[PDB]
């Protein structure tokens, strides 16, 4: 019915303020939609875009398997779905609270949401984090136009050449723009609930 | 239900005019679809349309990472997302308004909305402004049938050969033209709110 | 809800007749259908299916891009999304007047309805009839088996060849024959509403 | 709501026996589930699997153009949804006769219903008779292994060989059965309602 | 509406135990999203993974045409719809049962259908049983690794070998078994309604 | 209805802990879109990135078909669907006893739906953990970048090369980390059901 979702978007933001109840689900589902109408398009053809002057057998599967271990579509797919595992268990906890609920009616219990809600920005944070310092460890800011490649079975050194440079730093500069304010307004949010007085406390 | 809909329709366009109310929605919808049918069938082998006359490694991409830094697929994308995100913040700002006060009653609440449809129209000016001089400063009104190429590693002058440049023309213009109407019925609705007397006082 | 739905679909088809009320909407849903299903498989190689018998670099891309600056299939996708911008419109502008009148009920507005949809047919009628003309002046009504070419950098007059000529033809001639059974029952409509009075006084 | 498709349903069937209630909706869901799965993968890739043993060029096009000017796939895709053209209409035409009668009331009306009905059988009978003898009249029963071709621009006899003619007959003697069996109960649902005695008097 | 839904449940499965509540519907969708999930990856590519060490054109295709005249894919796909008919029909007959008799109310006509459901087990007991017995003439138990050829257009002797010959075997006894399990719960279930007296008597 | 859902989740989740209705549905659907999105990338071109350096007609096959009888992505197909089969089956058993007893009120028999959640997760404890030990068993935790072939019929010794190792085994440790939780998380909450007790006396 009509009644009961009215209730679940009440309850589910009660605590929050603008910056939580708006700008970041439209931030979050701003990253989502640019990666799944244009990330294959950029990144899918990787391996025929990676071209070895050689000939000796297995020497180009070698340097490839160097350069990355880790493809970024690959990455950010595992991103974006870490990120909504604390959502998806708060908005379970609080589907079965107005279930129970409605079923006895038509603050102990309401404070208990709150702590929820604490704890699932807490872990944002800290995976929001940690994800954009990997980022930056695995591919940096930059994606070169060459790459000097020294391992076996190659015999001296290889000389390989990258396709379209320039598209994929600017792919890769974007994420980590649109990530690095998902972060901030995550920090912003809890700011505003009174974490500058609790750390002091 | 319904009335829940009735209502949520109703309070998110008792300010507008008949531009803003049906042929901006319109005009939107008509550039997302016309994209998503035709664009890749244009676009979509770029890479395979770009024929160099040459045998030296590495010179073909060295040359067409010069011509096109960024796909213009991936440009118009870019483009319909950004636009966006100012009425998405809109429509959930109108949706949280209309779910407190249903639980209060079954002018300086109602006003706080006008400031945010103003605010909106005039975020989407600046974008849609800026979007036609990026594409015209990328692109152009026309796509050439050669290329002249002298980068390294390429040793002297290339010479490079696209196909289907009348057809790709053409779809440029056309998007060129339905941006453009975009702009200027987003100016219009402003004034005939009464932007033509604000500037003024 | 479901009373809402009997008045909508009641308003939207109280003026018509049963030439607009059932046979032109199935005419239209045909169309669109056909061209997803079969289009694709019929013209989508056409790049492919056009051989030249020659050697010179950039003669091939020359000689297609004159025999074809504009697809089949972007051509008949560009004229269904035309086609169906003043039915859009209309429905809106039907959808606005209900939510809007219920709120005071539970001639003089009925009767600007009766213009929407005179001036709606209008439109079509213009832009069906112009598409078809510029149809047979693309095209024509048949595919040839060959081609001559004679234009830069071609060297001579080269000759090209191309594939599966009987199913194009056939193809095209269905696609100007259900066009052309949508302009005459747009045409029949518009004349039972009075239109052979109205050119008279 | 509910109460108005239950009301949808009883009219749209109360003429009717079990033999057009049940049996034809499931046979003609048959066919279409079953060209969709597996059509293309018997038909779709019929060019390349035609295989000339020659080298002149614009040989092969021409002979594959007249061993099939129409793909099985684009014939039994027209036929699908031209039958289909005439149960539109009749759903169409009972969906606005209960709309405007509800509005009245919460045999000279309920009788205009049962011609919609009896024209539309007619109609499917002629359009699914027509099919049949085309389908016999272009492929046959079988498909060969070979295609003897003497055609311009081909110097001399030149013989053609097939892919998969056992898999192809069987797929085609399928759908003549699917079809011929929902040809004979359109008629048998006609003579039900008394055409044995129609065109006796 | 969901008191309409409850009744057409509870009528569907009144007269049925729960082996054909429960564990029948699972096992068919359990068969049905197996083969659309890695049915195409196993089998899709049976062409190109055929391998014959001759150059006579016309034998490679002569032979394959003996060793699969029909692919597994399209046996299995014409098994699962086969057996969905006789569930199409009884389910479509309940819906008009329901529909008629709330018109009336809001033994003789609840027996009818318990005829109905016993014919349906029936006739899928017979189309079951069949395809076990063609799946086992047609392909067997195992798929070899080589195959030899003696056709014509082939002069002698040819070898042909084959592509995952270990999973195909897989695929095959895993599909033989869960439909060799929907046969015996569906013979099951007609014994607890009573089939081992019935026969006596 | 909105307000048989209520009552159909209420049922559902009545015994359980806060471990079975929010954390293992979430650990399930976290590892079914993974392997959706991220898994045709990472293996779909296995045959492809397998080369053996050799000529000899059929070596490359029969190497490949003994160093992969079956591929990861159809087994973690196979593992997601037969785990879902217990949880089936307990969904539509509490399903008809919500209807069957909504229809005589508007222990005993709620007691019967504890053994029925004690089962299902007793099966799927017993089908986690042998697929885990069969994953080790089939692949281990490292995929090689090299693999020595004796089979017939290869003459001799024969090498092949694997390319992208790193990112297959990165993606392999992954599954069976959120597979292991999936298995630790059913254990601790049969646990917290009385499983210490029950096997005491
Ligand atoms: C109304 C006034 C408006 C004024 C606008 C000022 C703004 C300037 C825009 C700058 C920008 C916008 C990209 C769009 C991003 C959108 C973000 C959304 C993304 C979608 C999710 C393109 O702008 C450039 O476009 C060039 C087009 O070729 C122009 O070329 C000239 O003019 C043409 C004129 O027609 C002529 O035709 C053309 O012949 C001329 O040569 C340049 O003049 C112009 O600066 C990006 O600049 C790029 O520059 C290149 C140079 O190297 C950078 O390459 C780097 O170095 C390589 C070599 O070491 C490495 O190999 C590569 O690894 C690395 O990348 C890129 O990194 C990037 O910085
Ligand atoms: C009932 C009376 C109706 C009267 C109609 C008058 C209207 C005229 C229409 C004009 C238009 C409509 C395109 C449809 C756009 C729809 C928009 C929706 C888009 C979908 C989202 C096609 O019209 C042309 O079509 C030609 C077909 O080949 C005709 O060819 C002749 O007649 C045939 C007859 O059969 C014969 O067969 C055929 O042999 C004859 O040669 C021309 O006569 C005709 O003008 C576009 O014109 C195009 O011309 C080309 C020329 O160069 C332009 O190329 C440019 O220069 C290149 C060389 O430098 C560059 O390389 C290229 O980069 C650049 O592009 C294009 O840019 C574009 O301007
Ligand atoms: C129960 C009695 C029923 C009586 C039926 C009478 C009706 C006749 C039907 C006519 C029709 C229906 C197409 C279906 C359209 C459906 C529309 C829906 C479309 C789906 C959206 C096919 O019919 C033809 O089919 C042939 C099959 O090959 C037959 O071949 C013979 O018999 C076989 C017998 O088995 C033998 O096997 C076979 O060996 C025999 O040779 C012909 O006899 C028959 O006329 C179309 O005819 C076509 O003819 C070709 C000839 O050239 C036309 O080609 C044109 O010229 C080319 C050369 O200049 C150009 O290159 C090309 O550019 C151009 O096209 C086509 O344009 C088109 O006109
Ligand atoms: C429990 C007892 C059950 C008894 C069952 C009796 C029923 C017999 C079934 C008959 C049927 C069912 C196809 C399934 C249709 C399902 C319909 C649904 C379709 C899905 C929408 C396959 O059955 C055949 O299968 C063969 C497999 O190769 C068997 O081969 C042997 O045994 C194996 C044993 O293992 C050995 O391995 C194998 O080495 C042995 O050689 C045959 O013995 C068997 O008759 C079809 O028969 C087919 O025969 C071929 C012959 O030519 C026909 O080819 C035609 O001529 C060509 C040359 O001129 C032309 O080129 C071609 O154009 C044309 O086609 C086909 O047209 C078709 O008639
Ligand atoms: C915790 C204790 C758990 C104990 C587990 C005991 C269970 C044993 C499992 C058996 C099974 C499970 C397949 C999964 C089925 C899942 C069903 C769901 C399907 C999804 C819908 C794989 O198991 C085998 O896997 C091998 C991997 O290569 C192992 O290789 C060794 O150890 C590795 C260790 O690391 C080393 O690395 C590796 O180098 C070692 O060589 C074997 O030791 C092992 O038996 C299937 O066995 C298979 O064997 C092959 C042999 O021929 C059969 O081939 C047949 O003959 C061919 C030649 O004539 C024909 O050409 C072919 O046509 C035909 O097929 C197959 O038919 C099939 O029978
Ligand atoms: C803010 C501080 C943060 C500190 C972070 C510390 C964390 C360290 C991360 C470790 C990790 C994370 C992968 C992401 C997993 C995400 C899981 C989600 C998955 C999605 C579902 C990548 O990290 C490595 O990345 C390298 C990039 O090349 C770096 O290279 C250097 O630095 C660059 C710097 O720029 C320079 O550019 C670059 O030139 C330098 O060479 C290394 O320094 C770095 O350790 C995985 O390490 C991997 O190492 C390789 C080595 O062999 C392993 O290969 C194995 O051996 C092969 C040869 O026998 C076998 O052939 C292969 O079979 C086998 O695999 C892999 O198995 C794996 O263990
Ligand atoms: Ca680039
Ligand atoms: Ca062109
Ligand atoms: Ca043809
Ligand atoms: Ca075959
Ligand atoms: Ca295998
Ligand atoms: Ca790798």
């Amino acid at each position: 019915c009509g009644r009961f979702l009215r209730r679940l978007l009440a309850e589910e933001s009660r605590r929050s303020t603008p910056v939580g109840r708006l700008l970041l689900p439209v931030l979050l589902g701003f990253r989502l939609v640019l990666l799944a109408a244009s990330g294959p398009g950029v990144y899918g053809d990787e391996q025929s875009e990676f071209v070895c002057h050689t000939q000796q057998p297995g020497c180009k599967a070698a340097c490839f398997d160097a350069f990355h271990p880790l493809s970024p579509l690959r990455f950010w797919v595992f991103q974006v779905i870490l990120v909504a595992v604390p959502s998806a268990l708060y908005m379970g906890f609080t589907l079965y609270h107005v279930i129970w609920h409605w079923e006895l009616s038509g603050g102990a219990g309401s404070l208990r949401l709150l702590w929820a809600y604490v704890a699932q920005l807490g872990a944002r944070l800290v995976l929001e984090g940690a994800a954009l310092g990997l980022q930056y460890h695995l591919y940096g800011f930059q994606m070169p136009s060459s790459f000097a490649c020294r391992r076996e079975p190659c015999l001296g050194s290889i000389t390989c050449n990258l396709s379209r440079p320039s598209e994929k730093t600017i792919f890769l500069k974007t994420m980590f723009g649109v990530s690095g304010f998902c972060l901030l307004f995550t920090f912003l949010e809890l700011v505003l609930l009174g974490l500058g007085r609790w750390w002091r406390t």
